[PDB]
C-alpha cells in the first residue's frame, strides 16, 4: 500500500511536430477505415483537459507525491466535464467504429458522457457507482461514492434484498472484476485495431490488453504525450493531446462531436447510425 510499487513517473514529455502529427492521423484515420473491429484503451491522460490530474505525467498524482508536492484538481468529480476526446468516443461507438472501450479510468466521466456500459469496461472500477455484496445490482450515483477498496459505504440494495452496498474501487491488492476483464480480454483479442490513449500502460493486466490485439496479425496505435511500457509493440505512436488527435481524427471520419447535455446513464448501446461512406484507400 505504501512500499506499492507506482511504476515510472515524470517521463519526459514528446511532441510530434505539426507536419509528422497531421500524417500519423490521416494514417490513424486509414487504420480505422481498414479495420473490421475497432478496440479502445483510455487512461487518466483523457481526462486531464477536465482538470482531473493524471498518475506519472509530469504534474502526475504519484510523480508529485515522488517530489514531496501534491496533485492539483480544476474541478471535483462531480463537476468535471467529458473532454472532446470522451465524447468523440461516445459517437464511434454510435455509428458502429468502436466495438468496445477499455478504461482504467475510475473518474466516471465515460458513463456520465452516455457511453453505453454494455460496450465499456471499468477495469479499476467507476467512483460514481457501488455494487451490492448479495446480488452484484450495481448503482450509477450522481455524488462519488465516499470508500475506496470494496467497503460498505453505509447503504443498501433496494431490489425488490437490504444487501451491503460497497464501492468498486480496486485497492493495490485487489484483483480486477473477472465480468469487466474477461469482456475486456475478449474484446482486445478479437480486434484487428487498439488504440490507446493517454495511459502509460505501466499496470498488468490492463496496460497488457492491447498487445493481444497483436495475435493474429492486429495493429496497435498508442496515442501518449509520454513513452509507454509498450511503445516497442505499436505500429503507430502519436506523441500530442488526444484531444488535438480526436478532433483532427473526427474532421478525418467526417464525423461531428456530439453535444453533452450533462450526466447521463446509458445501460445499453443503441442501434447504430448512419455513417459516412468509407474512402478509398489502397
Ligand atoms: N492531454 C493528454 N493527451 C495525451 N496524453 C496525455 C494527456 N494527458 C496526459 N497524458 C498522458 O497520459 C498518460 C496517463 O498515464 P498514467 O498517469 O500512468 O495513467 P493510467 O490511466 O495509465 O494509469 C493506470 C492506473 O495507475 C494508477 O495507479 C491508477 O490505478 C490508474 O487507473 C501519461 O503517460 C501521460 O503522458
Ligand atoms: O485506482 C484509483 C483509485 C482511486 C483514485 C482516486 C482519485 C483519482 C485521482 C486522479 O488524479 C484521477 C482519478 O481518475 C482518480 C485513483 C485511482
Ligand atoms: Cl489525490
Ligand atoms: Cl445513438
Ligand atoms: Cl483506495
Ligand atoms: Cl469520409
Ligand atoms: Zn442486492
Amino acid at each position: 500500500p505504501f512500499t506499492a510499487d507506482k511504476g515510472k513517473c515524470g517521463l519526459p514529455e514528446i511532441f510530434d511536430p505539426p507536419e509528422e502529427l497531421e500524417r500519423k492521423v490521416w494514417e490513424l484515420a486509414r487504420l480505422v477505415w481498414q479495420s473490421s473491429s475497432v478496440v479502445f484503451h483510455t487512461g487518466a491522460g483523457i481526462s486531464t483537459a477536465s482538470g482531473i490530474p493524471d498518475f506519472r505525467g509530469p504534474h502526475g498524482v504519484w510523480t508529485m507525491e515522488e517530489r514531496g508536492l501534491a496533485p492539483k484538481f480544476d474541478t471535483t468529480f462531480e463537476s468535471a466535464r467529458p473532454t472532446q476526446t470522451h465524447m468523440a468516443l461516445v459517437q464511434l461507438e454510435r455509428v458502429g467504429l468502436l466495438r468496445f472501450l477499455v478504461s482504467q479510468n475510475v473518474d466516471g466521466l465515460h458513463v456520465r458522457s452516455g457511453f453505453p456500459r454494455d460496450k465499456l469496461a471499468e477495469l479499476h472500477g467507476n467512483m460514481f457507482v457501488e455494487e451490492c455484496a448479495k446480488c452484484k445490482t450495481q448503482y450509477v450515483r450522481d455524488t462519488v461514492v465516499g470508500t475506496m477498496g470494496l467497503k460498505a459505504t453505509g447503504r443498501l440494495c433496494t431490489v425488490a434484498c437490504r444487501g451491503e452496498l460497497r464501492d468498486t474501487i480496486l485497492d493495490w491488492e485487489d484483483s480486477l472484476p473477472d465480468r469487466d476483464l474477461a469482456l475486456a480480454d475478449e474484446a482486445s483479442r478479437n480486434a484487428d485495431l487498439s488504440i490507446t490513449l493517454g495511459t502509460s500502460l505501466q499496470i498488468r493486466p490492463s496496460g497488457n490488453l492491447p498487445l493481444a490485439t497483436k495475435r493474429r496479425g492486429g495493429r496497435l496505435v498508442i496515442v501518449n504525450l509520454q513513452p509507454t511500457k509498450h511503445d516497442r509493440h505499436a505500429d503507430l505512436r502519436i506523441h500530442g493531446y488526444v484531444d488535438e488527435v480526436m478532433t483532427r481524427l473526427m474532421k478525418h471520419l467526417g464525423l461531428e462531436i456530439p453535444a453533452w447535455d450533462g450526466p447521463r446513464v446509458l445501460e445499453r448501446a443503441l442501434p447504430p447510425l448512419p455513417r459516412p461512406p468509407t474512402p478509398k484507400l489502397e
